[PDB]
């Protein structure tokens, strides 16, 4: 299990497609990448992904398990994706849904997301609930219907692909408990 903190942003630098599968490349941080091997286990986007190989501060992963009930399919060379190594709130990294970005708002110290959760989830989501939106792990400020409000801090976009967010974003959802 991982906190659902990102612990900084990739930029995919690759996508190779071969027969239901899709090999991306993703060029990582120092520090991220000096904690990771072949073989490793860690959150992409908020999904549970593993290491297959590394070249230099570049790191390659299969998408194929996933490939069906995740966004990477839809994802391009340059999109920022968020990064964390294993060490509530405590995220899986089994993707549960694709919900769709209904609204973006932008303020001076906030960033309000508006997010069209898939149907088959919304019966056991309510307002103050946490979830995993892309693997950051936070409240829900309000749902109505299937749109949930999260009110993220500004400062979050540092660290984060949240910044690169806006209406018709697809994003990787885990409801928790
Ligand atoms: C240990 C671990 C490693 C995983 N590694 C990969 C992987 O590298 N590629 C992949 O497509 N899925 C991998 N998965 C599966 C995805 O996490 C999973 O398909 C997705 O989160 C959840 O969607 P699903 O239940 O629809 O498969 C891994 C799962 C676990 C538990």
């Amino acid at each position: 299990m991982f906190k659902g903190i990102v612990q900084g942003a990739g930029i995919i630098k690759k996508i190779s497609k071969n027969d239901d599968t899709q090999r991306h490349g993703i060029t990582f941080p120092k520090d991220i990448l000096e904690s990771v091997e072949k073989g490793t286990v860690m959150l992409v986007n908020g999904c549970s992904l593993t290491v297959v190989r590394i070249s230099g501060d570049v790191v390659y992963f299969d998408i194929d398990q996933a490939i069906n009930t995740t966004t990477f399919r839809e994802l391009e060379v340059g999109n920022k994706v968020n990064l964390e190594v294993r060490p509530k709130g405590a995220l899986t990294g089994n993707i549960k849904g694709v919900a769709t970005v209904d609204n973006i708002t932008e303020e001076e110290d906030r960033l309000k997301v508006y997010i069209k959760i898939p149907k088959d989830l919304i019966e056991n989501i309510l307002s103050e609930d946490h979830i995993g939106i892309n693997g950051v792990s936070h409240s829900i400020e309000e749902i109505s219907d299937d749109i949930i409000f999260i009110n993220y801090p500004k400062n979050l976009s540092i660290t984060t692909n949240l910044g690169t967010l806006e209406k018709g974003s697809d994003v990787n959802v885990e409801t928790l408990n």
